[PDB]
């Protein structure tokens, strides 16, 4: 009895085709993935001819170009009542060592044919579309695994993958007892022989979530879902390992005792291959809750903290705007352009609807800072003032500072353009002489740039204090966005943002909300495009209308 | 023999194990726990009708054992002796219920046969636990598959020594003495074949732990494995479902790996607990995976961007051991930093010349500082630490009260509000960079206190020569953390190293590959002397520190 899997690419609304074609421009990595999965013999992936079978409906077969069909090096089965096997053979000369294309009247007939006629030759069976055959395979319950390429952008479609148990992997579902009726869905039998019985309901659970890819401006990732019941929950010589085991046992005794005391928090534990880069962020939250120390802090709330943490995010395919909770993109962008301008007037942010600075520039708060001479909204000689005018004497948010202090951002960009191997391309906001004049001591206080041999730019930012629940996603996007902007005006390609964290903490009053967020599987990351690239020559040329975020499909509000 | 035999011992770097029929060092608590856990645990519990292990010892070791511990409880005890009588031992202290009668045997082979014969169903593992006479017999018989060695990092006077053995280079540097065939015990690989030229074994490390200490004594744990000397010059459905996808995702890295000869430090060590493995693994990862480019001086640099390491400070001090670190230089330069001094002649006159090449008239002129006196580093590291933002005239000026004194600010906050999240000290002053002989390399450090009065430090370094600078930099900021912890009545916990451009020079690669053949030795202890006299960071002098148990490998021939 041979394994059956489904292989499909779909939009978040399950769109898979239009006018008997695909909805999107060509997805190059997905095509490699489709070929490799369906052509790979089982012994190869784990490292007389044996081959796999691909089963498709008639429209999917018709949708292919004559030169491309049948799919090479796999047995092709077409489910159809009208197509004839002789016609297919008559299309073009049969190639050597290629299986004759078979036509069957239903999916059960196709599987029975493979089980019986191809018992010694076929290894694996892939159902590869379209919606008619996917629906048949789901309702039959024969698919142990679904290989889904989640395309993050929406496209006009007229053919959709059937709704299925587990399709919350694609998009947000009204499920908090607020749905008007049980969601539309195929019934998937867990034991296929027992059909539709209440006791026999299955669901598909993700075991695999890759990092985000893109081609042709389309972001997407790869997931593998495994059928489950709905009522469900180095290497060394053995002698070497046995000699070592008693020493490890006593060395781990103190940790094992404290593990067995508390319950260990773990983000979406059923996902075994955790390639998505947001798993760094989810695992960080879990590790702070599990292993941080509870302590007191400036605000009085109480925190769990760890000291010295790192994450890295790729910028060459997609943009790390986190998906298990929506990030305030407009605030990230408006605040970064404000920084770049050297602006210290937080009212300019507030009037645009970005309120993040307001609580720290009230008359009340500025007086707690012993700055009663500060007009409301004046953050003092803080972040952007130090970036563009490091060391200048500060009067107020209305003063013109052109030519005062050191313009670090200009110096970094000039060095990247002329001497990109330089090891001093740094920008800092931490000016200890100015700390008492500021509304807040800088939090993200240092960044460093680096170029490799292929004109790829990377950025490290060092943050002294990190609220992982609320601040960290925002800071990831700010400095990733900065890296895209610097790369563009320096004729570089953005490669990586690297995040160095000092005091890294969650607030104890957020612990329960974070546990709920840690039940969410990350979605594919969006793409951030720079618009009007020919117009933008210098870092000061960017405006708030020069950016577009594409394919951003985050989880909704936290039910807590 | 169906039953495994292992040797368990603690020894100084000179193989010393005993004096006056006792141990040569103050009590080592963690080693005593380790000894009990290893010899007591039966592999049902290690891997996770009574079964037990046996411990076999010589008569003097039996006599040395404090009577409250003797016989070793929950283990069968066998004493090898020509004079002790089993009846006398039993009458001296009769055994509790469910404990084993102590046996007496005339030789190690007699003891091992008794165990294979009479204790077939009950004994699991056999440990030889001393002393030198029984260790020598076991080594020469070749019955011990593994050696559990506690490496005590300090020499102590001893009158009894572990025998010289093949593999004892794991302990200390071996001079040009050849002497070994006459000196070392010959260890049969196949014990049945005895001493034949084709039957020669050696012991190789598979396990090196992090460094522990008790009572001022640093030490670590290694397990050695017997080898031939001629060796030397989830559910399957889930996993199978995932495999084709991983196969294509890894195809690019796989085809580059197949073309590269991967560098790997001492790859026979499988458990790599020693914290110096982070440094050795970093060298390897830079050579395997760094990008080769050219730098300021036109030579090749292999570089990576954004690396980290972490070193514990609560038991030992991370003075690296695969190559000697210039401790005097580390300590003098830090004291100089703490003074805000910028006169590199003050270092040079103490035999610390690390700054000289960057304060010569010729070099200073290349910095467009022709008005700088020889030896004047400008407003650099310690000046920014103690006088941040102050305007700089020369290295003779008195800058008292000028600028921001970050170091004093950090100490006062640690003393008064330790959970503050702003305890930072920076040397990166962009307004002063052009006046400095060198732009600062280690430019920012941040402190943190947990709920147990334990202090940690992060230092951020923009440019890291892993071959030469980084071991020095690690010692500098670990030492600074020890000093800050003391004057704040805190305990030092951890030094965390954040690295930007992390590189090795291509013309060091050959010498580095040699270094990567060296197994790390236990870290030494750094003690602060005269603690009662030292109340403020400025109070420390060079005489206030001692380095205990520092046993680094010697110089690289390449
Ligand atoms: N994004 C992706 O991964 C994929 C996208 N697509 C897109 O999907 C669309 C085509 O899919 P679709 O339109 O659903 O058509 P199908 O490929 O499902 O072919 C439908 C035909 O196949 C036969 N058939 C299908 N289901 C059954 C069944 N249960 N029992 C018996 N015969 C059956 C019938 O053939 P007859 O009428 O001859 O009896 C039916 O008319 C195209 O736009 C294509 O581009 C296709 C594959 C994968
Ligand atoms: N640091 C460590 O890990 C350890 C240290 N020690 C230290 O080692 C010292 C004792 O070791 P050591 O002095 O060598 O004495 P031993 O413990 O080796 O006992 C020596 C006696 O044991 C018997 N014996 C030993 N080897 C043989 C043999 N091959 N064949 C027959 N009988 C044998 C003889 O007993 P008889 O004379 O009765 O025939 C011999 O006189 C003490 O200082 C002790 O503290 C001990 C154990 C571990
Ligand atoms: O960009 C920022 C700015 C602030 N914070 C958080 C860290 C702390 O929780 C708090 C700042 O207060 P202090 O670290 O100064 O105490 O806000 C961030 O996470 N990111
Ligand atoms: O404390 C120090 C000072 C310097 N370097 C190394 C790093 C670089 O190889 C070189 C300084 O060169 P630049 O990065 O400034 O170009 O010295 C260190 O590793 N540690
Ligand atoms: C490469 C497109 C693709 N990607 C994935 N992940 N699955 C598929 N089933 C297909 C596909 C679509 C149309 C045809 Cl005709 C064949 C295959
Ligand atoms: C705990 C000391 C110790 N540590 C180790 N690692 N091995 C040993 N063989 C011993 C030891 C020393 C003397 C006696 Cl009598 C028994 C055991």
């Amino acid at each position: 009895q041979k394994p059956v899997c489904l292989v499909v690419a779909m939009t978040p609304k399950r769109g898979i085709g239009i006018n008997n074609g695909l909805p999107w421009p060509h997805l190059t990595t997905d095509f490699k993935h489709f070929s490799r999965v369906t052509k790979t013999t089982p012994e190869e992936a784990s490292r007389g001819k044996r081959f796999n079978a691909v089963v498709m409906g008639r429209k999917t077969w018709e949708s292919m170009p004559r030169k491309f069909r049948p799919l090479v090096d796999r047995l092709n089965i077409v489910v159809s009542s009208s197509l004839k096997e002789e016609d297919i053979a008559a299309e073009k000369p049969q190639a050597e060592g290629q299986q004759r294309v078979r036509v069957c009247a239903s999916l059960p007939a196709a599987l029975s044919l493979l089980e019986e006629e191809y018992k010694d030759s076929v290894d694996q069976i892939f159902v590869v579309g379209g919606a008619g055959l996917y629906e048949a395979a789901l309702s039959l319950g024969v698919a142990s695994h679904l290989y889904i390429t989640r395309v993050a952008r929406e496209f006009p479609c007229d053919v959709f993958f059937p709704a299925f148990p587990g399709d919350d992997i694609l998009s947000n579902k009204s499920t908090a007892a607020q749905a008007a009726a049980p969601a539309e869905s195929v019934f998937v039998p867990f034991c296929p022989e027992l059909g539709r019985e209440k006791d026999n309901e299955a669901t598909y659970r993700p075991i695999f979530i890759s990092k985000t890819f893109s081609d042709n401006g389309v972001p997407y990732d790869f997931v593998v879902l495994e059928k489950r019941r709905k009522t469900d929950d180095g290497l060394q010589a053995p002698s070497s390992a046995a000699a070592i085991a008693p020493v490890l046992a006593w060395m781990d005794e103190e940790d094992r005792k404290k593990r067995e005391q508390k319950e260990l928090i773990r983000a979406v534990p059923h996902v075994h291959f955790r390639g998505h880069e947001e798993f760094q962020y989810l695992d960080l939250i879990a590790d702070i809750i599990n292993n941080g120390r509870t302590m007191d802090d400036r605000t009085g709330v109480g925190v769990i903290s760890k000291f010295g943490c790192t994450m890295r995010y790729s910028l060459d395919q997609a943009f790390p705007l986190l998906t298990t909770k929506r990030v305030f993109w407009k605030g990230v962008l408006e605040e970064l352009l404000w920084f770049i301008r050297g602006d210290t007037n937080a009212n300019h942010l507030s009037e645009k609807g970005v309120k993040i600075w307001d609580k720290n520039v009230t008359r009340e708060f500025l007086d707690s800072r012993n700055l009663p001479h500060r007009e409301v909204g004046d953050i003092g000689p803080g972040y952007g003032f130090q970036w563009r005018h490091f060391g200048a004497a500060y009067k107020d948010m209305h003063t013109d500072y052109t030519g005062q202090g050191v313009d670090q951002l200009k110096n970094v960009i000039q060095m990247l353009r002329t001497n990109p191997t330089d090891r001093r391309m740094l920008m800092t906001a931490w000016n200890p002489a100015a700390l008492d004049e500021m509304a807040l001591p800088p939090c993200h206080l240092l960044c460093q740039f680096y170029v490799n041999d292929q004109k790829e730019l990377s950025c490290i930012m060092y943050q002294r204090s990190c609220d992982v629940g609320l601040g960290v996603p925002f800071n990831i996007a700010s400095y990733s966005l900065l890296t895209l902007m610097v790369a563009h005006v320096c004729n570089l390609k953005p490669k990586e943002f690297i995040h160095f964290m000092g005091n890294t903490h969650v607030y104890t009053n957020h612990v329960e909300a974070l546990k709920e967020q840690l039940r969410r599987e990350p979605r594919p990351f969006p793409i951030v495009n720079i618009l009007n690239k020919e117009r933008i020559k210098e870092i000061d040329d960017f405006t708030a209308e020069d950016f577009e975020v594409v394919g951003y499909v985050p989880h909704g509000r936290i039910q807590m």
